[PDB]
């Protein structure tokens, strides 16, 4: 009875333009005066093998970058790198600008994803950000540039934006401050995604619907510490759980009665014995990538 | 890599408004001047047990309408109602109205839905219509109203706008025109569905999806007749493949050089079988909500 949903990406696309050097077009968003895209739009195909990003960017000048809002130049005014993004200064406040900030997120957590060409949204999705810092996106040429964001109240919390595609089919791209996730590199160069693991905060939030839901043959008469769990959990190929993972499960919690401990002591033992052949929420997988928030935010609306 | 993807929401979002009738609220559709909403608005808990809408309607008069797009009331100057939709005339227009036509869609067919609360946008997921003219969506209270849609260069395809739940989980709902999906009646009455079957040319396109991104311990070496693959095919309930889903598939079979009827082994041989434990895309079961249009569009 669970799905990925999106958040309404229309605030989103009021932002998204294209940035141009040369030949080579990729997304950029636009907010009050400044375009922010990734910075490897200043280099050829082959400066892309082996960049200095530095030595390219002193050679450019405001007129070389091509910001385009459909068909419609935007001027461009002033520039800078910050990490791995560039920030282009233009003459224009969008006026879609919304409420926004720009926040790092953590593995675990969930945010959509705007697929952009060309500065045109093609599609939404909901992606989780994965223990080894890459996500399970769909991505195409030309796609670089777009954006991941959650939506709080009137706000939109830019976490994502998107740079690779590695030789396993997933994904990797910076912070909004241009901070990659993970331990990549914007250059044209073999890189490969380390050994994932389960996201166990959201394994428990699962765990927690299901009892919402009125499924709860997994519940046990035990408990564990936070210690003891995360020494097995890490046999299994599970992530340990920090602090901030007990406290955001805090309100489903409360809500069921369960104690985050007892839910912990639950999942162990379906770890350390299996299903049996049986199934939670019609499922023989325990899911990884719904979140707390996400529970409550279809559970209870 | 291959997610569920839905069409971007935003052209629909400026469109969608809050309706209250009594202590009944909802979501509408405000295009051009004209909002679109579900019927059973205007009855109260002891109106929905069984309805006559047409005389409940006439008892109505506009001023028993408070549509609000965000903080603004619209003032409603004329109402009809046709089949189960009620369109509200307002003095103003929807400046932010797209491009739009109203489709009624085919079983199998995707769509995106917008789902919404009092008038204000929640999520986008997307959906199949099902065999049996159910889909499964996330829906609580407060949702009706909400439409489902494609998007077509920059137009619009109003295909859906939401009603009701089932007992089973699942949803109900009509077209833009307020004819419904199915068998089912806008009356707060205990509903059923047929019973549902598996879109098969779609699980065709998501074993391709699957091949595409290098996942193909599922195929063989045999291959199977049209008919001989219909035949089991209803045999576990899944719906027959025409000629026309074999020419669809075909961008999917020359891209990944196998040939439809070799999948369609493929499938037999794992409807026969069963997956033994394993996965697919990320998925133990087989997925039948991706059409081809869908496998090639996200693969192209
Ligand atoms: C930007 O639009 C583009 C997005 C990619 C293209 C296809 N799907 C995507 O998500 N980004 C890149 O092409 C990127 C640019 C550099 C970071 C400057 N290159 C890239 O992702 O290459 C991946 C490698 C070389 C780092 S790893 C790899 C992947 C496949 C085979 C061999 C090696
Ligand atoms: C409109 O917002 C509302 C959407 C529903 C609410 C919960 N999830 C949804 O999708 N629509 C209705 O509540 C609808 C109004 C009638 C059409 C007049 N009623 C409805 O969907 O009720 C279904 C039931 C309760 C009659 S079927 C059932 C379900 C569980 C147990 C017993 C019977």
């Amino acid at each position: 009875g669970f799905r990925k949903m999106a958040f309404p990406s229309g605030k989103v696309e009021g932002c998204m333009v294209q940035v141009t050097c040369g030949t080579t077009t990729l997304n950029g968003l636009w907010l009050d005066d400044v375009v922010y895209c990734p910075r490897h739009v200043i280099c050829t195909s082959e400066d892309m093998l082996n960049p200095n990003y530095e030595d390219l960017l002193i050679r450019k000048s405001n007129h070389n970058f091509l910001v385009q809002a459909g068909n419609v130049q935007l001027r461009v005014i002033g520039h800078s790198m910050q990490n791995c993004v560039l920030k282009l200064k233009v003459d224009t406040a969008n006026p879609k600008t919304p409420k926004y900030k720009f926040v790092r997120i953590q593995p675990g957590q969930t945010f959509s994803v705007l697929a952009c060409y060309n500065g045109s949204p093609s599609g939404v999705y909901q992606c989780a950000m994965r223990p080894n810092f890459t996500i399970k996106g769909s991505f195409l040429n030309g796609s670089c540039g777009s954006v991941g964001f959650n939506i709080d109240y009137d706000c939109v919390s830019f976490c994502y934006m998107h740079h690779m595609e590695l030789p396993t089919g997933v994904h990797a791209g910076t912070d909004l401050e241009g901070n990659f996730y993970g331990p990549f590199v914007d250059r044209q160069t073999a890189q490969a995604a380390g050994t994932d693991t389960t996201i166990t905060v959201n394994v428990l939030a699962w765990l927690y619907a299901a009892v919402i839901n009125g499924d709860r043959w997994f519940l046990n008469r035990f408990t564990t510490t936070l210690n003891d769990f995360n020494l097995v959990a890490m046999k299994y190929n599970y992530e340990p759980l920090t602090q901030d993972h007990v406290d955001i499960l805090g309100p489903l919690s409360a809500q069921t009665g369960i104690a985050v401990l007892d839910m912990c002591a639950s999942l162990k033992e379906l770890l350390q014995n299996g299903m049996n052949g049986r199934t939670i929420l019609g499922s023989a997988l325990l899911e990884d990538e719904f979140t707390p928030f996400d529970v409550v935010r279809q559970c209870s609306g």
